[PDB]
């Protein structure tokens, strides 16, 4: 009975992704419909009164100094969509493109965009369908270009994408999705080509993916402890209280929960032990684990606090009106002209999250490096191989692949610092927020692949250490390994792992270990 | 018919690309065939004598301390390919994958790899067919992973690609291309899974693309001068002689040739003018052009010298034996163990070329920014629009798109500086040359799109300035615009340019303006 | 003191000798004659009132304002004034002098119009023990630093003594026996022009890299003597199979360093014939980890990058990067173009910076391996002496090396950051000066990492072979003994920061010979 998200004023990130991913239908609440009808009328009055407004009585960009007569507005807005459709590059994926449509709709729902009922209906119809507009990913400096392409698609003059990414031409899309062609006769084109919808859509998908990968990062760190006799005192709540960062407190708590019931971890607090004369000397192992285990709360915690900041800012952006111009619902003035379309907030938060993702991917990569090293994995086979050593190398190749993926992630930095004056110097500063969000997404995809490798390594390591029965392994750990084994067989002998790594990565981005 | 490249010892970059792109067939010269048969015999002896050799009687990586009985070599080498096949990500394009196969073949042709006649024939057959192995682009730290995937493909256990990128399953590929399944019964698997073949293949394709884009960069700078009354004295040979960088001298000479016959450029040497009291005052324009024209020889020249270095190093790498172990043709020792597989040379040259490409793309982007700015383009319409201003914005969107593409290029830096110790610390330093070459390729693709936008802008600007008949435009300039107009119509009214930009970019990467 | 006679061409070594004060500089008669001829040409250009940038026009976009001859002195005086907006730490003594030299070499070609007096001022500075105090930041690539240089030479700017101590303008002219710069001939553009700053910085970088490269080779070799490294990986036969010049050179130099050593493994593993009884797991693998086995390939790629950098820099140093320029053949009164665009030094500096970071990474991993008790084949953890635990040896220094490398990696190429400026007239800029400076910082970090590796190796060699260094090559023995003359063995933990810093300063100026 497909769930339904009723949009009034505010929608959270989970609800937004539910709609964007097609897991939920979207309906406009009565008060939203009324606010929008009132705004539609205000746009009508602005046109009727011949108010000096950008896009209604003026050209675009530096050409806004050219005033336009009412009889040429249809042509004015038609060419607006035309000159902006200069995008190139691979199309945004199905979910992301739909997230963009949703972002524009949420802004419009605030009742300050002047969008007609039909226009709103076209956006709602798309979201309730199984399709997404096919829009090029590159072209914007932060999001008129991708939105212009969206408009063309909705008019049947651009391709559509099905859940699998297969492309349909304009006519087929409108047909298969039972959609009506977009009509901009009300001169409300600026309600569709405006704001930060693309970067916001991309970022909300990033937020969802990071939540799941963060759960896997925690789950795998915990399982790693069960495979290497990790010490749980480093994850004690007392330490969190002494350094009260919310993300760290949460990370530690989640780690403790994962290993609850485990007989494979070391829970003894070393300071409890009293030493005598015969103890002085060299012990087989130090009283503390390497940082990839001991400092997991602190590293994961910092990443989680970054994601929390990213989500706070993104939630405001998603539910805001980033349009220009805007028509004040209070009727104070006919319209306001400013720069709420400047996507600097998503640009900076996306860049910050990208750095955090790279840091956490580094943690996972080092956890793989330690687990597969016979000199560091406390008795486990080199590279967790099965069968005769040498004749079999196990995950030796996959371990290097994880390193290669991480190295590539590091080569790309923040997008925000590259602003270049453009548009005849009119846009002398630009956010590049769309690019920032896209670069962050690529890093998230690499992180998923690294975590997938770590997951496959841990499933094997758990069985090598505790037997196929996973004796002593926590209930959470057992459930995770058993769940993986349902689709990924043990590595009893070397075999190509590339397709399995890719398949598992796709899963990690959409579901958590529960 | 079809040109033929006879491989003996040395092959230049153009020949290599000719074979990789399918433009030429390949044949092994008799002397090379004999050197390889001799090497094939040496491998046989080494195996019979049970010599201590990596991959023949030992495990891989840190597992090399595990000696292997001769009776298990077939299994040892089969699992080598298996554990290495952990690659992920989009497959290398048709031409690039074939360039990788060619790179491995050229190394083998030197006669120190021990490859059997059948093995060599399988590589030659692939290169002479219309197919390419479908290999994932990510996974190597620099190139066992991509080569292992290549081996699987050649055995019919992996997909193939046709010229269009459409995939064929293993069986279908061997069938269609009349290829025999790869047989490694001679224990010469290390002849196929070794060296720097992938990064070298990617780099040779990069080299070819840059040659063409460099020609377009020159041709478009020249046409820009014809559209903005550019001063040719800045491109004088006398200036080149004073600062003798080969690349600069070449760039200047090529620019002068492009505008030969033009009546649209300013050829007067300002210093010839004798001033008198009546001349003292403010003139309409300065006596020298802005840097995007005046310093073109110096900027383009520096990029050309970088490409020259890249090509010198790449030519040595392509024709070298990057195998390990190796079997000395002189027979001094049974085999040598070293590290000629370390791709640091291609890593550093690819990173250097990537920077040069970003710099030249910046030049093109600023040329677009100047040409489309009504305050800087000396009388041309804002954004080169046609039709009523305001109602039409011309290339206003495309100009911003060019800026967005450049900003994205700048976000990615050198890959070489991210070495991370891996393989249980055995590979404590890695080149990341494959990643370096791939990142350079992405920048080259962005540069092509920026140049495409500049070309479309210039075709329009030339007609706006000189009329549809291009009165006064140089013969070379006329030919370039006429050729563009054969496929790309004038912008009489605003229209979506995205698909045209993408289409032209594909052309620029493969052909030069002549 | 040796003398470098400048006529037309000077190599990088000669340039550094003069910049560092190791050699005097003299302008050869042919150069003096060419320069006098150019001085005469400038005089004629001025007399004839030819339309020339800086002589009859304003600057930058203001060049459209033509100037009357009677106002040229003010014109050129204000040129220096508006350009002196530099900020930041001053260039070091050697680098500032290298900049002065680069401008002089350009002038020596005879196309700048510089007067005999102006040339003498540059020569005098180079023959003195002083350097102009010029801010390092401000140029987009090198009018700003050169304008500051002019002010200094006129006694209106500070000078630096060899130690970096600053002297005011008046004191500088007095102590260095320098006459104040007089630009009455209207030859100011002969001094404020070209790519002199980035070129001077780059030539100092080139010299430093040659020495650090020699240390990288020497320490890799000593590392092999401390870890029983296998020399077959450095065989000439392998170089011939993959003929990169830098690699062949690196391998040959490595072999030379360990010649006479009894601590390395020279056996070719493939010589060994295996028996059924040998099948199993041996104590060690037949090949070394990459930090030793792939040294020729890694060092070699770095050396080939430096070779390219040096080829390009040699052309730049000996070129005329001035604008405008006065053709010696008299074909035209003057040429106007853009030879001041420092894109060549920008791109080569960025490429070298990447290579330096890669090589520093190699040294850092060599330290990480040598100090790891699980990887150093029997050596004490962190090469400590005295009771373990109570002593940690080089544990702190090892982490410091990692920290230095991580910092190097945070900074990338400077060339990709061009920004349209000067009212869009300078719509593309090279940033070559910044590129060269960022490369210098990386070189300084590399020196520190190598210093740590050197101190670790001196200790490791003594721990492995005894204080007498038994079995160690003559080259290795000489290196360790030289280090021990100033750096005592670590018998008990002690602060190493100042020693690391002191040794790093040495590595940048001298090689292990």
């Amino acid at each position: 009975p497909k769930p339904a998200v009723e949009l009034d004023r505010h929608i959270d990130l989970d609800q937004a992704h539910a709609v964007a991913s097609g897991g939920a239908r979207i309906v406009l609440a009565p008060p939203a419909r009324d606010r929008c009808r009132a705004s539609e009328a205000r746009l009508g009055a602005v046109i009727r009164e011949a108010r000096h407004v950008y896009g209604l009585t003026t050209g675009f960009g530096p050409l806004a100094n050219r005033l336009i007569s009412g009889e040429n507005v249809r042509t004015l807005q038609a060419n607006l969509v035309h000159h902006l459709a200069s995008g190139v590059g691979p199309v945004l994926d199905w979910t992301t493109a739909r997230a963009m449509v949703l972002a524009r709709l949420v802004s419009i729902a605030q009742g300050a965009s002047g969008a007609s009922e039909g226009t709103i209906a076209r956006l709602i119809d798309l979201l309730n369908s199984e399709l997404a507009p096919a829009v090029p990913s590159r072209g914007t400096v932060g999001d008129l270009t991708p939105l212009a392409h969206m408009v063309l698609c909705l008019q049947g003059r651009g391709d559509f994408l099905d859940r699998d990414g297969t492309r349909l031409d304009g006519a087929e899309g409108l047909r298969r999705g039972r959609l009506q062609p977009l009509d901009l006769s009300h001169r409300d084109a600026l309600a569709l080509v405006n704001g930060t919808s693309a970067m916001t859509g991309i970022a909300l998908v990033n937020a969802h993916a990071c939540r799941h990968l963060g759960n896997w990062a925690v789950a795998l760190t915990a399982l790693l402890a069960e495979c290497l006799r990790g010490r749980t005192e480093a994850w004690a709540a007392a330490l969190s209280d002494l350094r009260p960062h919310p993300g760290q407190k949460d990370a530690a708590a989640r780690l403790r929960a994962r290993v609850d019931g485990s007989a494979r971890v070391v829970r003894h607090v070393i300071a409890e032990r009293r030493l005598d004369a015969g103890d002085i000397g060299t012990e087989p192992e130090a009283g503390q684990d390497a940082y990839s285990l001991r400092c997991a709360p602190q590293v994961l915690g910092a990443g989680f606090d970054t994601l929390a900041w990213h989500d706070r800012v993104l939630t405001i952006e998603l539910n805001a009106v980033t349009d220009n111009p805007v028509f004040p619902p209070d009727g104070s003035v006919p319209a306001l002209h400013g720069g709420n379309f400047m996507g600097q907030h998503v640009a900076l938060t996306s860049d910050a999250l990208a750095t955090a993702v790279t840091v956490l991917a580094g943690l996972a990569e080092r956890q793989i490096a330690r687990l597969t090293d016979e000199r560091l994995n406390r008795g486990l086979p080199p590279f967790l191989h099965r069968g005769p050593a040498g004749l079999n190398s196990g995950f030796m190749g996959a371990q290097v692949t994880a390193t290669a993926l991480l190295a590539e992630m590091r080569a790309t930095g923040p997008a925000s610092i590259h602003s270049i004056s453009t548009n005849a110097a009119n846009q002398d500063v630009v956010s590049l927020g769309t690019i920032a969000a896209r670069l962050c997404r690529e890093k998230i995809d690499r992180w998923a692949e690294i975590l997938a490798i770590l997951a496959l390594c841990l499933a094997q390591a758990a069985e090598l250490r505790c037997g196929s029965g996973l004796d002593g392994v926590s209930p959470a750990g057992k459930k995770l390994v058993q769940a993986l084994r349902e689709q990924f067989p043990p590595l009893e002998t070397d075999r190509p792992l590339g397709q399995e790594i890719a398949a598992l990565a796709t899963h990690l981005l959409q579901q958590s270990p529960v």
